[PDB]
Parts: structure tokens; sequence; C-alpha cells
């Protein structure tokens, strides 16, 4: 039951470095990242999946500064996912997306494909041209991917923690992201908690629905 | 299996108005909204859940004008969730959150509670004082809730569609949201698809991992 998964998952504070994802789970987490929904199927994202000691150490340099409490989590987890957003929405990317929708068989006609593209360009143009907020818009889609991911990995039986406490400038510099048209937003270590994970045995806490929720 | 759910879920384009959530499912979707993670457990959100004909019609007013293709989804679904973000992060809210964490039993000591609050205020202040991006930050947390929600409701056996194609100004005006300190971001109708849902039988399309995903 998915509600059980939602009530029992927790942000892991310490990982067991000896406990790896199975090779199958390593495929499955990639499936989760790929198949997340996004506004217009824009998919304005890149993922770095660090599973080696060298890879994880490159990521963990971003947990300099006031972010040392997060450094261990990045080193000790099995797999570490960096969620990145595109920095700008370009026409090359929009063509890639609609051509993929076509290859996958989503259009009965050429007309239907043209209309999909006109629809997507119109909607994207609203963000880059009029509102000038396309970076924020694309970032939101990435956070949506994260949310999907966290419940997904919980449902697979894996521990994880979302991390905003890192220096994106360091991480971007380390993987040359700016030059490739991306910026890091969230880091998610995935694995199995250790005995040092104090949050594993703490009760979960949320505001009551009588504050956060209205029915009409 | 959650990977099946991820591969088979789809944005519903048409709902069957005669098919309601069971009383139990109506509680479960609320549990999903409530128990989503958020940066610092800040929970900077409000949900409107419209299940009556009057309520759903009020929401659907936001889809008149240029967004008519989305209007019928909001009218015909069983339950329609409006995801709202806070417009500003205030100290009253931060106190509410940490006091709830305390009531739920997450602190062994007064010291531990003080440290949690200092930690959260420090991190929040970084967004409101420096950066001046706390609206964007809070909105991202809400999108993360959406991502969690969409996989959740799919895993419960329910159909849904995320909607950004609505007029937030109209929706905010209709529920007096600005005055209460919120803004609408995403509308999610939940229910069961009708035979008019052309997207139910279309193959899913994603960009290949050799573009979106790097391993290290
Ligand atoms: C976007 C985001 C950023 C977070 N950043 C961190 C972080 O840097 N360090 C950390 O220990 N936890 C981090 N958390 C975990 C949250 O504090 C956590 O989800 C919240 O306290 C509720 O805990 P739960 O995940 O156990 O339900 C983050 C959560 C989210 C959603
Ligand atoms: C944030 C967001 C906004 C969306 N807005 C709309 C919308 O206004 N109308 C609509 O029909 N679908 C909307 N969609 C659905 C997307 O087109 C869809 O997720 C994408 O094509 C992938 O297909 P799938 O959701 O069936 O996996 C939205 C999706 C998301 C995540």
């Amino acid at each position: 039951d998915i509600i059980s998964v939602a009530l029992k998952r927790h942000s892991t504070k310490a990982f067991d470095a000896s406990k790896k994802l199975t090779p199958e789970q390593a495929e499955q987490i990639k499936t989760l990242l790929q198949y997340s929904p996004s506004s217009t199927n824009s998919q304005p994202w890149h993922f770095i999946v660090a599973s080696t000691e060298e890879g994880k150490a490159r990521v963990a340099k971003s947990a300099a500064g006031n972010y040392v409490f997060n450094e261990r989590k990045m080193l000790d987890a099995s797999h570490v996912v960096v969620f990145c957003a595109k920095t700008a929405m370009d026409d090359v990317w929009l063509k890639l997306v609609v051509d993929q929708e076509d290859a996958d068989g989503r259009f009965a006609t050429p007309e239907a494909k043209a209309a999909n593209d006109k629809g997507r360009k119109f909607f994207a143009d609203m963000h880059r041209k009029d509102l000038h907020d396309d970076a924020e818009w694309m970032a939101k889609q990435v956070y949506l991917n994260v949310g999907n991911f966290l419940l997904g990995v919980a449902a697979l039986g894996l521990d994880a923690v979302p991390i905003e406490g890192f220096d994106a400038a360091i991480l971007d510099a380390e993987f040359g992201l700016k030059e490739k048209g991306y910026t890091s937003l969230v880091v998610v270590p995935v694995g199995h908690h250790s005995v040092e994970d104090f949050n594993a045995t703490l009760p979960k806490s949320r505001l009551p629905q009588n504050i956060t929720l209205t029915e009409v």
C-alpha cells in the first residue's frame, strides 16, 4: 500500500557505506527519473548518477562550507542523484521532444504533430518572452521529478534524503554544467540507513489538515 | 510494483463524472498532500479540495478564456486539488511547524528544539533576507508535493492530470487567496478516465537516457 510507504519513509541522516543498490534497483531508479511527468512533456532536466567512490567524492565537494553535515550522506550512500534543470529553453530541445513523441507513435498525422509543437512553443514562449521566468518554470518541473522520485525509491524499499544544503556553484563548476546549459538544484543520496540515522526512529511530523487543507 | 505504476500512469484528458472517489480514497489523497516532504519540513502550502459541483465550478472559472481545453477536466473529475504556495515565509508559521514537531515528540530536550528552530530560521532567512527568492523557494516545495501526489494517486488506482493551464489571478481572486497569504500554482483533477480520454491508449514518450542522464 502506497499510503504506508508515504507514512513510513523518512529523510535518512546517515547511510551504511557497505550496502549497495542491487544492479536491478540501479536500473529502476533511472526509470523513475526518466518517466516523471513535466509541463508539456518538456523534460527540462539532466541527471548525474554517481555510484563510484570517485564520482560521489566529486559531488560531495559541493557540501563545503556550512554544508558539512550533508557531506557524509553523499559519500556513504550507494547512489547519489544530482537533479539539474536547463538554464534556458531553446528550440533545439523543443524539436527533440516533439520528434521523440513522434518516434514513440503519439501522432496519427503530420498535422497533429505540427499542432503539438505550435502548442508547446506557444506555451514555452509565454515563459521566455512575456514573463521571463523560464528558468524558474523549468526548475519547478525538476522539483516535481524529485517528489516523484522520493516516493518511488521509498516504494522500492530504499532509503533516501533530498538535499538543498549544498553549493550549486561548486557542483556546477565541477561538472561543467553552465557550459552545457544546466544548473544543479537538488542532490538525492539513495541507499540504506545506518545505525547513526537518528531520524529513522523519530515519529513523523506534519501540520494538521485543519490548517493546510480546505474542502469546498 | 512502483515501476509499473510509473510506466503506466498518464495525464488523463477526460474524466467520467459519474465515478467518485470512495470515502476512503478521499481520505487517502489528503494524507498524500499532508505527508509530502519539504525543505526544513516548512510545509509552505495550502490545498483546496473541491468535490462538490459548486466547488469544482468555482475552480473551473480559472480555465475560461484561453484555457478551455482544461475546463472540462476540472468539472468532470471527482475531486479537484488546488496546490497553493505561501507568498511569504513568516515567523508565525515557523513557530507553528517547530511546535508541531515538539507535540509529535521529535525533541528529547528544550535544547534540541531551540537548535531545530535556529537551523530552520537560518535557512529560511537565507531565502527571504539574502537572495529574496522565498516565493520561488516555497513554490518549488509545492511542485515537489505535486510530484509525490501524482505517483501516489496512480498507485491508489486513480486517474489524474496536473494542470498549469489556468489563470492563477482568477483562481486566487475566487478563493481570496492573496489576502490569506497564498497563491495557486497547480490544479490536479482526480478520478477515473472516460472513454473520451484519448491519452489512455497512446504510448508514453520520454527522451532517451543517453541525453538526459550521465553516470559517474
Ligand atoms: C527540497 C528539500 C531539501 C532538503 N534539504 C535537506 C538537507 O540539506 N539536509 C537534510 O538533512 N535534510 C534535507 N531535507 C529533508 C527535509 O528536512 C525533510 O523532508 C522534512 O524534515 C520532513 O522529513 P521526512 O522527509 O522524514 O518526512 C530536505 C527536504 C527537501 C524536500
Ligand atoms: C506541471 C505540469 C503542468 C501540466 N499542465 C497541463 C495542462 O495544463 N493541461 C494538460 O492537459 N496537461 C498538462 N500537463 C500534463 C503533461 O503534458 C504530461 O505530464 C506530459 O506530456 C507527460 O505525459 P504523462 O503525464 O501522461 O506522463 C502538465 C504536466 C505537469 C507536470
